[PDB]
């Protein structure tokens, strides 16, 4: 079992890099055309799901109390995000951006899974949901 | 069905960020113990797979023409990397094995209660996806 989960782990690290490498390539032009970097794009993607504060973002991101403060002020100056700890939500324009990001992904994902059996995907998705639940739970403890 | 594939992509992205988040917190002390930052640790990660040069590294990495050359310099001076042809040293490999031990122990604990065939089904689905992604980034 040792060489087993270790193989799964090695495999998942590779799958994650390939997903990141492919995502960056498919979004280079959009970010280019919106004047934002990959890093700022990943921040808009986090806020497409829930309104966050520099505090939250920093925890999920990593060691960047200032690098986050900067990136967020830059997003505010580009009017891609807005305020209401502070109320950091997406502006209408950051939403247009997220809609054009989803539409680009959704499209190649669709063509890539058109043949999958939804009953099988559904079982796989439940398993990953439980693991996701345990990762988030463990992240909370310590 | 377009709102279902969107849900899957979002879930998939959320899963990946949760893993990256957890991975960062689990390794901070070890990275700290070795005198390196998370970003220099990513360069070791790569070199753990295959010996590379600043060429391969900058690409996969992404946007980083000289920010990568720097992290390498620091790793080279730390004696984790070794020299063109950039490889890991026996000290760099000791960091990767200890990294592997921390991750493997956590991953197996979160997974020990699953049926081996359930995990294999997940593995097969992800392999087919990774197959198709590599095949795609291959084209353009």
């Amino acid at each position: 079992m040792v060489r087993r989960i270790e193989d799964h782990i090695s495999f998942l690290e590779k799958f994650i890099n390939d997903v990141n490498t492919l995502t960056a390539k498919l979004l280079k032009d959009l970010q280019t055309e919106y004047g934002i970097s990959a890093e700022q794009s990943h921040v808009l993607n986090m806020l497409s799901i829930e309104a966050l504060t520099v505090g939250q973002i920093t925890e999920k991101q990593g060691v960047n109390k200032a690098a986050v403060s900067r990136r967020v002020k830059k997003l505010l100056n580009a009017e891609l995000v807005k305020l209401e700890l502070k109320i950091i939500k997406l502006s209408n324009k950051g939403k247009k951006y997220i809609k054009e990001r989803k539409a680009i992904m959704s499209h190649i994902a669709s063509d890539m899974t058109s043949d999958f059996d939804s009953k099988e995907i559904e079982k796989v998705r439940q398993v990953l949901e439980i693991i996701d639940y345990r990762i988030q739970s463990y992240t909370s403890k310590l």
